[PDB]
């Protein structure tokens, strides 16, 4: 007898069982034809050591209703039998052969944060753990926990997300009847959460009666034809007073000779200072003639002399001493280097009045008319010309060993909360701006430069800003802002704002 084909259909419609159809019944189908194949002929295979069998249909269709998921997982490969016969009585056996995938795993992926427990949902269906197992340990070190609740909770570890290690936990569950779950885990970064910051700093404003100002040259160091004088028309200009406010040095080279002039500013102050503003005590001229050398000062000494008076009508004397020291360059064809340059000293006098004490400083000079320019403690002058800056003072309350100070640290609660510093800790500041913007940069630890102060913001958040700027400087509404940026140990940033209320208070010891 002629054989026929014998051919088996895919073993479900991917020709591999799962772990869900392990589980069922399943069908196998098939044809046999040609040959004496014979609708009616027996068809037999052994999967798993148990036999099933069927007949050749219509067409040569067969078909097995139910064969187990868990027999065809045990065995991926079978031949089918058909049994035939010709018209003599010849029997004959067509064979044909099936192969199938058995893949029992299962996969569930999630994408969860750093630190934190977490209920597990979505789990593949039939997922669950070997009888007796409450917790399964995963390659990271944490734990999957099946509660009293019937729920599965992930403890998610911390972890350094920025160096070379993966940070995708996993998983996997066996199961007896040989199915696997493996659990993916992309463990997700966390970051601190920096809050906004408030602060506040007022300015005392204090009004003082002051006598006028008489200025004198009382003494200098080298020189030739040295001479201290009240000044006149031809020379330094006049003031209101005959103390010695013009000094002059040198055997002249081409016409007059060099030296300083100090014309107070009397009349501007109209008897008054205040606390905490610049002012100019009047106006230093440099007068820089070419002289023979060795006839030119090094230094010299001005005595700026004043009353205060206080709510009685006392009167203190107060005696500014005020020293520059002087050089009286060579002369050469460059103009720049023969420049002659004077320096002013941080000098300061401290006096009482009504139980107070006060201090009251050199600042330096300013350009003349420019109440805002920069101040300097070094001035240049050009041979055969005279400068002129104003000699800017302030007067503070106390001993002059600072300036109004506030403090603070930015991971308190200030005002609004404190910094949240994420699941990854060893937070630190990691950059310091004045305005909106700021990212890591070279200022934390370093003085920086605001609207009316300077701060220093450290590391670890401790700050001191102080405030700079005059009172007449300082509007009503008044606010300095520094945004900050703060770091986590594997680099996530949040920045915020420390904002601070400069107040002027212009109040007095009236009750
Ligand atoms: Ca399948
Ligand atoms: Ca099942
Ligand atoms: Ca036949
Ligand atoms: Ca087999
Ligand atoms: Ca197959
Ligand atoms: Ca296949
Ligand atoms: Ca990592
Ligand atoms: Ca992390
Ligand atoms: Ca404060
Ligand atoms: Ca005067
Ligand atoms: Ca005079
Ligand atoms: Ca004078
Ligand atoms: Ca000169
Ligand atoms: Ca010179
Ligand atoms: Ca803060
Ligand atoms: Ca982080």
């Amino acid at each position: 007898a002629t054989a026929g084909t014998v051919t088996v259909n895919a073993i479900t419609s991917d020709d591999t069982i799962d772990g869900i159809e392990l589980g069922q019944t399943i069908s196998i189908s098939g044809k046999a034809v040609g040959g004496d194949i014979s609708v009616g002929d027996v068809v037999k295979m052994t999967i798993n050591n148990t036999e099933y069998s069927t007949t050749v249909k219509a067409g040569g269709i067969w078909m097995i209703a139910g064969v187990l998921g868990s027999d065809l997982a045990a065995d991926s490969e079978f031949d089918v039998v058909v049994t035939s016969s010709d018209a003599a009585g010849n029997k004959v056996q067509s064979i044909g052969t099936s192969t199938h995938s058995v893949d029992l795993s299962a996969e569930a992926n999630f994408s969860l944060a750093e630190g934190q427990q977490h209920v597990l949902t979505n789990l593949p269906e039939g997922f669950g753990f070997p009888d007796g197992t409450t917790e399964v340990v995963t390659n990271f070190g944490g734990t999957i926990t099946l509660g009293d609740d019937g729920e599965y909770r992930y403890d998610a570890p911390v972890r350094d997300h920025g160096d070379a290690v993966s940070d995708k936990d996993s998983v996997t569950v066996t199961l007896e009847d040989g199915r696997t779950f493996t659990v993916n885990l992309d463990i997700q970064d966390s970051a601190p959460v920096a809050v906004d910051d408030q602060d506040s700093i007022v300015v005392q404003h204090e009004e003082f009666e002051v006598s006028e100002i008489a200025a004198s040259w009382v003494s200098y160091t080298h020189g030739e034809s040295v001479t201290t004088f009240d000044g006149t028309s031809d020379l330094g200009g006049v003031d209101n007073d005959s103390a010695k406010d013009q000094i002059r040095w040198g055997n002249p080279a081409e016409s007059k000779q060099s030296g300083y002039g100090f014309i107070d500013n009397d009349s501007n102050l109209e008897g008054r200072f205040d606390l905490n503003q610049d002012i100019s005590v009047g106006t230093f001229t440099h007068y820089n003639y070419p002289v023979y050398s060795g006839g030119a000062i090094t230094s010299a000494e001005m005595s700026v002399e004043f009353s205060v008076l206080d709510h009685l009508g006392v009167s203190t004397p107060v005696t500014l001493t005020v020293n520059f020291d002087h050089n009286e360059t060579p002369n050469t064809n460059d103009v720049n280097a023969s420049r002659d340059i004077v320096t002013v000293q941080n000098t300061h006098v401290t006096f009482e009045r009504d139980g107070d004490i006060y201090t009251v400083q050199i600042v330096g000079f300013r350009e003349v008319g420019n109440p805002d320019g920069e101040v300097v403690t070094s001035i240049y002058t050009n041979e055969n010309a005279a400068t002129s800056y104003e000699l800017v003072v302030r007067v503070v309350e106390g001993d002059g060993y600072s300036l109004p100070s506030t403090e603070g640290n930015i991971f308190d609660d200030n005002g609004l909360g404190a910094d949240s510093l994420g699941a990854d800790g060893s937070v630190t500041v990691v950059g310091v701006a004045v305005g909106a913007i700021v990212s890591s940069n070279e200022s934390v630890g370093h003085s920086i430069e605001g609207q009316y102060g300077n701060l220093v913001l450290n590391s670890d958040g401790s700050y001191v800003y102080d405030v700079t700027a005059s009172v007449s400087d300082i509007p009503a509404g008044a606010t300095e802002s520094f945004a900050y940026l703060i770091q986590d140990q594997d680099g996530s940033t949040s920045s915020a704002n420390l904002s601070i209320n400069v107040g002027t208070n212009t109040a007095s010891t009236p009750d």
